[PDB]
């Protein structure tokens, strides 16, 4: 007895969930966009020792065709959380238990062939009594794909079972740019491989190396031109760190204009440059004059100043006489949001970005594994657009425990435990490959970056307010945002149908 059903991308499938009602999926997407779905499996009676899973090509009218090479398959790995993330307010974690999060790849990206010799293998796999298994399916729509309807199949098979489900995909007559409109800064502290950067870029996230040795500080950004071409890299940091942080309220004099210009000229031209100058120093009012000194030198070199602090009117003028702010990219937590200050800085030409960590308030989306999966998607797209925010930052992606496939309690502090804090990718060793593999949460971030793009496209077409009415219906602010994946899917489809229509006049 083999029970099969589908689930949407941001639907969590628990090991003990009952079987759903459909084993088909219907999706909609633009050229250059991903859409994903899950195939959940249960053996209500007995066991299946040897379960396999394949997909077809997707075929449309006439010669229209999307190769199965555009589909990426993974088996979900469940991790056991024994200590809850903090429980406060109305946005709560779901409790100790098994959570699907790491993704076991069918294919090693290095070879384009199945891994061999891993401790954990995607297929074949055993389906044991009552504990569900789940396949994650990514579909990347080719940049050139013909608009219209496509269909294909997935096949689950075992020694006593074979079940075939339909994949239905509608390709809309628009494209998402290779270069994401949303800018980002996601920090890598430990895994210095080019495959680590590439895994993040494939998910539309821009990264910077952090905690670099004095020796490797200032190495030349050798690969950046390649990554612009291949992955649409949309910004880069110069790496002048002041060392000022929450614990260190002191700033030295800035690097000279000449030094900043030399750093800038190592990067490709026609690339937005910023400098992450200081972190969470909003309490230290002594630092305002030093921040303006840094700003003036960066501005003379055509470089943007990025600080994780909230807009303060004392820093709306860098002291140069131009009227430009001392901070060009203000990066804030949900809890720091102040509508009036944000309106002031957007009006004068600055950017505001969001960042997240820990569990610091009662109401905002929280980035831990034991929270609703929607919280990783809703922040970069709908809420950011509702509030006029134009980027996202995250402090670390590789904060692994010593047993990273089995222990995801990555931070313990002040009597609190955090599940997945600073960890969005998993090491490949456990699945027999050299490079990192993605999490389910990284897939949600990617999707939210695509949601942002839908809204940006409508803004660019002259339909900003129309798009914000929709955005504000599901994610107006940090307090009031939907917990229901169906409503976000509904909102996205309204946006996508409209763009389709406007491009087919
Ligand atoms: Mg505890």
């Amino acid at each position: 007895s083999l029970s099969v059903w589908t689930a949407s991308s941001q639907e969590r499938v628990r090991q003990d969930d009952p079987a759903g009602e459909s084993l088909n999926i219907e999706l909609f997407a633009a050229r250059g966009e991903y859409e994903s779905f899950q195939v959940a499996l249960k053996a209500p009676e007995g066991e299946h020792r040897n379960v396999h899973f394949v997909v077809s090509d997707l075929k449309g009218t006439g010669d229209s065709f999307i190769s199965k090479s555009n589909l990426t398959l993974y088996r979900e790995h469940y991790v056991y959380i024994s200590e809850s993330s903090p429980q406060r307010g109305t946005v709560l974690p779901e409790g100790p238990g098994w959570y699907p999060d790491a993704l076991i790849p069918f294919i090693d990206p290095a070879t384009n062939e199945p891994p061999s010799g891993g401790e954990l293998i995607a297929v074949p796999f055993a389906l044991e009594n009552n504990s569900n298994q789940v396949i994650w399916v990514d579909i990347q729509v080719p940049r050139d794909a013909e608009a219209g309807h496509y269909s294909g199949s997935y096949i689950v098979s075992s020694e006593h079972g074979e079940v075939t489900g339909q994949i239905s995909l509608t390709v809309w007559n628009f494209e998402l740019p290779l270069k994401p409109s949303l800018k980002s800064t996601f920090l890598i502290w430990s895994s210095r491989k080019k495959s680590t950067v590439e895994e993040l870029l494939k998910h539309k996230l821009m990264c910077q190396q952090w905690n670099l040795s004095e020796e490797e500080k200032g190495a030349a950004p050798t690969s950046e031109g390649e990554w612009i071409e291949k992955y649409g890299v949309n910004c880069s940091g110069l790496g002048f760190w002041s060392k000022a942080d929450t614990f260190n309220g002191v700033m030295p004099p800035p690097p000279t204009v000449e030094e900043i210009q030399a750093a800038a000229s190592a990067h490709p031209s026609n690339l937005f440059l910023y400098n992450y100058t200081a972190d969470e120093i909003g309490h230290y009012t002594s630092l305002y004059e030093p921040i303006k000194a840094w700003a003036r030198n960066l501005h003379e070199a055509g470089v943007a100043n990025l600080i994780t602090m909230a807009p303060v009117p004392e820093l709306y003028d860098d002291g140069s006489g131009s009227g430009r702010s001392a901070v060009d990219i203000w990066v804030i937590l949900p809890l720091q949001y102040d509508k009036d200050r944000i309106q002031e800085v957007l009006a004068k030409g600055d950017e505001v970005w969001s960042y997240n960590c820990c569990v610091q308030d009662d109401y905002s989306p929280k980035w831990q594994i034991d929270f609703n999966p929607i919280e990783y998607r809703i922040q970069p797209g709908f809420i950011n657009q509702s509030l006029g925010m134009t980027g996202i930052l995250y402090w670390r992606v590789d904060f692994w425990t010593e047993d990273p496939w089995h222990d995801v309690l990555t931070l313990r502090a002040d009597g609190m435990e955090f599940n997945g804090e600073g960890m969005l990718v998993y090491p490949g060793e456990q699945v027999g490959i050299d490079g990192v593999v993605p999490s389910i949460r990284l897939k949600a971030i990617r999707k939210g970056i695509e949601d942002y793009e839908y809204i940006e496209i409508l803004k660019n077409l002259g339909h900003e307010q129309w798009a914000l009415e929709i955005s504000q219906s599901v994610g107006p602010d940090w307090h009031n945002w939907t917990k229901d994946h169906h409503k976000l899917e509904w909102a996205r489809k309204q946006l996508g149908e409209r763009i389709n229509d406007l491009m087919t006049k």
